[PDB]
């Protein structure tokens, strides 16, 4: 019964199943949720996203692979936090981030991305967010165009595992979620760089360190929560590409 991924982290102890997702508390408000995407004659693939709760609403990060899967989360949401989701920020234009935004939409869920994965979710395979998130030069989010964010701090760190990628802090946390641009400190590869900025990756991997420099417990999309070396080995990694 038991998923047991090719490609991202294996379930371990603190992980519930719940259909066919899996979910894992990370602080008091905050849990990662997992979804897979079944490859014939290759396994699953797991991939992972954040769900806050911020006074009396939740967050959302990342849809899973599926519309299917999208309503499960919103199921489990309803089953074991009971409120209101106000919003979700997807982190860029893949089926792993961004595959379920027509069950948002459908539930009257408030959609959030980099204006850049909006203009290429169509040429992706994917729906657009309904909101257009847009960065400064530093690569921190326009305030106005993330109103009513709570604790969500986006950050646009550059171009690297895509052109669109985007991530997010968490305030009064521990915790920075790096999407897929992010691998584990043990990771012997970058995944997919088909869509990669290889000359720039490195420099959006240390972006995002230093936007988040406090964050212990580094999330990103296809391993366990790591620490920073997570980061710094992302980044000895991108250099080799240059
Ligand atoms: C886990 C991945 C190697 S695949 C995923 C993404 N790919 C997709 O969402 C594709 N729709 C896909 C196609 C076939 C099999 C699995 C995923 C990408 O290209 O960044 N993110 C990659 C990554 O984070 O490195
Ligand atoms: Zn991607
Ligand atoms: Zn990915």
């Amino acid at each position: 019964g038991e998923i047991r991924p090719t490609i991202g982290q294996q379930m371990e102890t603190g992980d519930q199943r719940f259909g066919d997702l899996v979910f894992r508390q990370l602080a008091p408000n905050v849990w990662q949720h997992t979804s897979y995407l079944d490859m014939p004659g290759f396994g699953a693939v797991a991939s992972n996203g954040l769900i806050v709760r911020d006074g009396g609403r939740v967050l959302v990060v990342d849809t899973a692979w599926t519309d299917d899967q999208t309503a499960q989360i919103l199921n489990w949401i309803k089953q074991e936090i009971n409120l209101p989701v106000a919003l979700a920020v997807v982190t860029h234009a893949h089926q792993d981030k961004m595959g379920g935004m027509d069950a948002l939409h459908a539930a009257g869920i408030a959609t959030y991305a980099n204006a850049l994965s909006n203009q290429l979710a169509p040429q992706e395979g994917m729906v657009a967010a309904q909101h257009s998130l847009t960065f400064a030069a530093n690569g921190w989010v326009e305030p106005a165009t993330a109103p009513n964010f709570g604790p969500l701090k986006v950050f646009y760190p550059g171009p690297g595992h895509t052109s669109d990628n985007i991530t997010v802090g968490i305030d009064g946390t521990d915790i920075a979620f790096g999407g897929c641009l992010i691998k584990d400190s043990k990771a012997k590869s970058l995944g997919n760089l088909g869509d990669a900025d290889t000359e720039h990756y490195a420099a959006s991997a240390r972006a995002f360190g230093a936007a988040f420099p406090k964050a212990s417990m580094i999330v990103m999309s296809h391993s366990a929560p790591d620490s920073r070396a997570a980061i710094t080995h992302t980044a000895r990694m991108a250099d080799k590409l240059r």
